[PDB]
């Protein structure tokens, strides 16, 4: 007897859920703060493992028609019974605190599973402590990882969220004593145990003695000492020594979020083992290194990067081979700082083919990229919302391009084709007719560096630079390169200081990487740095470069003889 | 949207696990001493019974020893497993008791499931049992498909034991139908006298009403002594009753006397162009062209059978795939003599491309036929069991041949190709070599007439001969037959009239194609003109047409509105 399903697993199905509807066979009857709910037992008992133990043990409430449960709300208790009738939970955004609260107290492992599901996905910016104290308080290993991970990123960058302040001592210990703690200095969290303290103080004296000496040496030589003889009760005489011997031992350590150096994250190169095409790797400036990063789909390719102000690194679109016995999608990825892995958010409407995603006011901007091709309006474009976790169909292009390139400068975005550009205001969703370039050049990408606009490359060397302020486009120099070979130009910005990543190619005659330092009254690039061979390999053609900060314990080195 | 099936199964496998392992099971099921625990809800939603049961204010409601009587304990375990998992086993058997239990506790799930079942296995070993089994509980559809296929297997059997143990009004309404299948009208009449005979005084009441539906050539005539000798004694209430009442029911002549010998083709051209093939019939004695209803989604490189109880069959075949396109099927159909329709059936294992068909020994011989497989049995040739609706695997050929064809003389099958000859012994399952051609020829067919068979043409074809005789065990020519020079006739071997004759369609230079049959004087070795056909009333057909002998009904089907 195995299942086999002839039209039958729904049939009887849709007849429980008429029989709940109708108010029939109604062996027991829910009491919710006086509203009934007269359904049957034997589902209750698939679903709710508190009715399974209800409905069988040998205590009263067994033989007792009407059972008066508490503790329970209504609409949650209603749309758990429906979902046990009909397998649907159409659970919202709103109602899921109180329905995993309900489903934890009837013990329904299935809606349990579904709802942690659904708070594991959706921790996007704000309910971040929020639902960590949720987990916190109904012990939860998914939901407090994911939760402890995603705190560790944001809160050091907020560290002022009004639910952070409402926090348990264990909760708040684990989370100040990691060494997952994404900021750049030891202060910030010195005065986030502060603002804490002077908000509670006395309350929790013993709590703040735990969280000074949690904060450590590192940040303790600080003006903590005089913050608390200005706050601390009088007629105190053994808090002030047990203090001073919080100031020099619990292993001085330092952290992990100060190791936020500028990297060059680069992708589509050229693999290693040719069992692979492709792979993503890193190169260090300062370090002079080369560091890899995981595959995000592991077999699909190009893909388009962006790089948000706060540091983070997003993948939409591309194409993966059919593996019948190269198809477009529209997913979506991001890249974990410390995981070192890319974990999928909301895809796309549209299987977009190399999108150029851009960021703007705190939302992703992908203008166009292959979006279906066979559009009425051929010219469209689609933004991200980073706060709602959705898209949003705004303004479509102007004129239809192809190869293009797309920047944002001065809260604006840009978008840069073979002649033209378009100005697309955020405020309004309208785009504005900018300034003409007098060359025609395709194949080439635009940096955003300061308040001008670097239009290198184009099919070669030319270098167009465009001002905001003065919407004019002009010449500065030519980029020295060898003859008789066809450079392949990235232009970035650098340490606050614009720079340029060109290889050059000849015939019989192997690659060669270095970048150069340009400078803007001077017009010529002055040579900051050659990418030694016996370090970094060769990339290929369709590499991408981007400017982004990394941690290098969490990535592994790109092995590779010299 | 639609329901979560993570859940739907999960709810699924919960409940049944409440139900095998005693836990939440409140209600229980006594039946003969057998317990069976289980729910009120899983009842509900199926049984309207036991919906009626809990759902109600009687004591049923708030019971729990339910003794349910005048069940089976394993009818009762299999519909309730099957309403706690979705799962039915419907074996050969147990059916009837299904049904019953079905009816007693109206489930309309497994009721319409075991009627299609039984609409599936309704054969001539049991089409009165299950006609007096719709009979019995209402079952329309089941019984009017037992009847007609009743009826007509009736009427070509009329020895079932179960046929004596019916009611009068069924007898009445198989009688007094105009789809008896019978080549005289006299064989019901013997029926209906045996039937009567079977009892006395309790048929009596019914002699006056089964005699009323029969025609009055037969009840002026005898049977009506042998009546009047099982009549009661003394009755006087009968014999002047059938003396006096036999004047009205004027007799009008039934439908099965008319089943006329004519020449079922398949594949021809269509007439319009929106079809590819169509299916077509010439008649040689009412001189005209019936028209047939198309294969089964217009199955194209078939094969035909006719076995002799005269029943059409169609095996193999392709269809084109959802510009050349086309796949291979395995699909198999009976073709309706009188509804004018193809009833599908047990497909085949393999695919097939023009399959030989042959019955014998009451099995469905399907010889070779570009066979899906392609291994070192490169033949994969199946029987079928008219009995059982099944197929099953017989002694392979020994060697592959292609472009064959096959008859059936002495029991036996005989398949012939290029040059070479292999008759298969049914009763050892075995093949043994036989007499060699002395002619490269393909692309022909073959009649079996008597016991010799007639290779006629082969590779266009020609008016080539090879006579074989079975006792004799030999090839030998006749003669070539008389043909317009610069032509290419094709040939068609068939028996029709107790005779072999041939219908051969030949078409000239510059001009269109003429249809003409001849007589083969099987004593005189000549090929006579027995009747031209005029294009008057049969247009074209093609190439890859085929032509088989049997039986059909004028009234049934339709003529084919076409001009000459």
């Amino acid at each position: 007897e195995r299942q086999i399903n002839t039209e039958y697993a729904v049939s009887l199905l849709e007849q429980l859920k008429l029989f709940y509807e109708q108010q029939l066979f109604t062996d027991i009857v829910l009491i919710v703060e006086g509203t009934e709910f007269p359904c049957h037992k034997m589902v209750l008992a698939t679903c709710s493992s508190y009715f399974r133990a209800m409905f069988m043990s040998g205590l009263s409430e067994s033989k007792q028609t009407h059972v008066h449960l508490r503790n329970v709300d209504a609409a949650t208790l209603q749309i758990i019974i429906t979902y046990a009738y009909t397998g649907n939970l159409a659970m919202n955004d709103s109602t899921v605190e109180q329905l995993y609260e309900t489903a934890c107290f009837l013990q329904v492992e299935d809606v349990l599973q579904r709802c942690r599901e659904y708070l594991i996905k959706k921790i996007n910016a704000e309910n971040c402590v929020r639902l960590l104290s949720f987990a916190d308080l109904f012990s939860c290993e998914e939901l407090k990882q994911s939760a402890k991970r995603m705190v560790e990123h944001k809160f050091t960058a907020v560290y002022h969220q009004d639910a952070f302040m409402q926090l348990s001592h264990d909760l708040l210990i684990d989370i100040l004593s990691s060494d997952n703690l994404n900021v750049e200095k030891e202060e910030t969290v010195r005065e986030a145990a502060m603002l804490w303290l002077e908000y509670n103080t006395e309350s929790r004296s013993q709590y703040l003695s735990s969280v000074l000496s949690q904060i450590r040496i590192d940040a303790l030589s600080e003006v903590t000492q005089r913050a608390w003889f200005q706050g601390l009760p009088p007629n105190d005489k053994s808090v002030v020594v047990q203090g001073l011997y919080k100031s020099m031992p619990k292993f001085f350590k330092p952290r992990l979020g100060m190791t936020k150096e500028e990297m060059m994250i680069f992708i589509e190169a050229s693999s290693e083992n040719p069992c692979s095409l492709y792979s993503s790797v890193c190169y260090s400036p300062q370090a002079e290194k080369v560091y890899k990063l995981c595959s995000p789909p592991a077999d699909l390719h190009k893909v388009g990067t962006v790089v948000t102000p706060d540091n983070d690194i997003y993948i939409a679109g591309g194409q993966v081979p059919l593996k019948n016995t190269f198809r477009t999608v529209n997913c979506f990825y991001w890249f974990d700082a410390q995981q070192n892995t890319w974990f999928p958010k909301t895809p796309m409407l549209f299987v977009r083919i190399k999108p150029s995603l851009v960021c703007c006011e705190g939302y992703i901007y992908a203008i166009g990229g292959d979006s279906v091709g066979g559009e009425l309006n051929r010219r469209t474009v689609e933004r991200y919302d980073t706060e709602k976790d959705e898209w949003t169909m705004v303004s479509p292009l102007p004129c239809a391009w192809q190869w293009s390139a797309a920047v944002v400068v001065h809260d604006c975005i840009y978008v840069m084709t073979l002649n033209l550009m378009y100005c697309y205001f955020p405020r309004s969703d309208s785009w504005v007719e900018m300034a003409m370039r007098q060359t025609s050049r395709s194949f080439a990408s635009a940096a955003a560096f300061g308040d001008k606009i670097f239009y290198i490359g184009g099919l070669s060397v030319t270098v167009e630079i465009y001002d905001v302020n003065k919407n004019e486009w002009k010449m500065a120099a030519n980029i020295p390169a060898k003859r008789y070979s066809d450079p392949c130009v990235r232009a970035v910005v650098i340490s606050n200081s614009l720079c340029v990543f060109m290889r050059e190619t000849h015939l019989n005659e192997r690659a060669k990487y270095v970048t150069y330092q340009y400078d803007l009254e001077l017009d010529r690039w002055s040579l900051r740095q050659h990418i030694s061979e016996r370090v970094l390999w060769d990339l290929g053609r369709d590499f991408r470069c981007t400017v982004g900060k990394l941690y290098p314990s969490c990535l592994e080195e790109s092995p590779w003889k010299p």
